[PDB]
């Protein structure tokens, strides 16, 4: 099974961004 998160970051320098990502576990 694989795992996935999302966080937040500056997609526009200053806004709400989703960006989902995965990893191994």
């Amino acid at each position: 099974i694989k795992s996935c998160e999302t966080f937040i970051v500056a997609c526009d320098g200053g806004k709400a961004c989703r960006e989902v990502k995965c990893k191994t576990i």
